[PDB]
């Protein structure tokens, strides 16, 4: 059960009480996951699924947080008997991580919504039976932590997770499944996706949890939403204190994501004396690259959005320039749709959109417009040519004529005399993706020639007799 020295904060009455367990813990030789995503899904869920009672904080009592650790762990050491996995060196076997992760799985409801808010802690393992994708992943590491296991660790990408554990931490195994369909490799390593260059798996420069980074997990797990138009204000200041603790203690320098989420509600809710949003995207980014060799896409999108969501044009295009020069150097593969729904979204609706607005304010009279600055030009260029570049060599196309609907359109928007500025070397751009070499002389042209374009972007061979 919970040492004597894990209960002396309960109960817990307020969100700076569960923050002070949160340090507690994390003090600790190894903060206890199980103990701190119960508490999270707790609160959770009488902040945010169900806020009848509700008055202030949503006490959490000791017998009842201790009830809950003991159906968890009395449910993983019934069902997985350490004596038949022995372990060498203090390390776990291939074998014990696929029971550990059997257990989890076959706990699981039949049948639910697997992309439900909510489902992510122990909590809802416990209460629900239901946990979605990721929160399997996190509650297999639980579970080995309540198990002894200190070996198994969380590994994370931008868009799945698994985990690592065995001799130097050098294995990995699947653990949950990944999106809609897509078959198991339960159990497999993860090194065939790793070898094929997809986003999903980052090339291997994905995260490999300690178990201060877990709780980070957790914390940025943590759902505000109630519903679709409202928030929990508690829940958002728990989460943001919760990260700021983490942020001090050094939690976050390997976890750009964090700190990403924690720009987020900085802009939504600045913290007096803290670092503003931009620095803590910025951060981010460098996070990226000094332990990720600058192969995360995120960094990049969450600073675009930022920029984005205060009119900062030029500064929107860069960043998201900057995410198709970090794209073009993946395989596009068969499990990377969320990334490539992305993009989609980025150059069909949200430029086109921004642009839109831009040329009404230039119409208006506006000085400094992104429209008149070939900086911004040579953003939106670099951006395509990351895209087209990262479909070479793909399995699958990237680009289609949908796309190019859009770029001639967003070319458009840029007079001549700013389009013809921009100095493409083989404002100064140098193209690395095939396609946008070949539009070069139809890009600086006074009448764009929307039929071309549309060939040269789609590799369409014929036109329609
Ligand atoms: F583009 C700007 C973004 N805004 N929110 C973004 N995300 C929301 C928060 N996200 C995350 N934040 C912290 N950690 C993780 S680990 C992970 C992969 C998973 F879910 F485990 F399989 C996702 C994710 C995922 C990306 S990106």
């Amino acid at each position: 059960g919970l040492k004597a020295a894990q209960k002396t904060l309960f109960p817990l009455r307020s969100i700076d009480d569960v923050v002070r367990l949160f340090a507690a813990e994390l003090g600790r030789e190894e903060p206890d996951l199980v103990l701190l995503s119960l508490v999270l899904g707790f609160v959770e869920h009488f902040l945010a699924v169900n806020r009848v009672g509700l008055t202030y904080f949503p006490v959490a009592d000791l017998s009842i947080i201790a009830a809950l650790y003991a159906r968890f762990t009395a449910q993983i050491r019934g069902a997985v008997d350490l004596s038949l996995y022995p372990r060498e060196g203090g390390v776990s076997s291939r074998e014990l991580v696929k029971k550990v992760s059997d257990v989890i799985w076959n706990s699981l409801s039949r049948s639910y919504f697997k992309d439900r808010a909510h489902i992510q802690s122990l909590f809802s393992f416990i209460t629900g039976t239901k946990l979605d994708s990721s929160g399997v992943a996190f509650a297999v590491v639980g579970a080995c932590q309540a198990l002894g296991l200190r070996d198994v660790h969380l590994a994370l990408s931008e868009d799945h997770a698994w985990v690592v554990f065995g001799p130097n931490g050098e294995q990995t195994a699947e653990v949950t499944w990944h999106g809609k369909g897509n078959e198991d490799r339960r159990g497999q390593t993860v090194n065939a996706g790793v070898a094929e260059r997809s986003w999903l798996y980052l090339k291997g420069s994905y995260m490999r949890c300690d178990r201060k980074m877990e709780v980070a997990f957790m914390v940025c797990a943590i759902n505000p939403s109630i519903d679709l138009h409202t928030d929990s204000l508690e829940l958002l200041q728990l989460q943001q204190k919760l990260l700021w603790l983490l942020y001090d203690l050094g939690h976050l320098e390997r976890y750009p994501m964090a700190l990403g989420n924690l720009a987020d509600l900085e802009e939504l809710e600045p913290t007096p004396g803290r670092p503003d949003p931009l620095t803590l995207y910025h951060k981010g980014i460098a996070s990226a690259k000094t332990y990720y060799r600058d192969e995360h896409i995120y960094p990049y999108m969450y600073l675009a959005g930022y920029h984005c969501r205060n009119r900062n044009v030029r500064e929107a295009l860069q960043a998201w320039a900057d995410t198709a020069t970090v794209i073009q150097d993946y395989n596009y593969c068969r499990e990377d749709e969320e990334i490539y729904k992305e993009f989609f979204e980025v150059a069909n609706d949200v430029i086109p959109n921004l642009l839109k607005e831009a040329a009404s304010l230039l119409e208006a009279g506006s000085q400094g417009s992104a429209l008149q600055d070939p900086e911004c030009f040579a953003h939106l260029l670099r951006f395509y040519d990351g895209i087209c570049k990262w479909e070479e060599g793909s399995p699958t196309p990237v680009l289609h004529v949908g796309w190019a609907t859009f770029l001639v359109q967003s070319l458009g928007r840029f007079e001549g005399q700013v389009r013809q500025k921009v100095r493409i070397v083989s404002p100064v751009l140098t193209f690395q993706s095939e396609k946008m070499k070949g539009m070069k002389e139809l890009l600086v042209a006074t009448k764009i020639n929307s039929s071309a374009i549309k060939l040269q972007l789609t590799a369409q061979s014929q036109v329609q007799m």
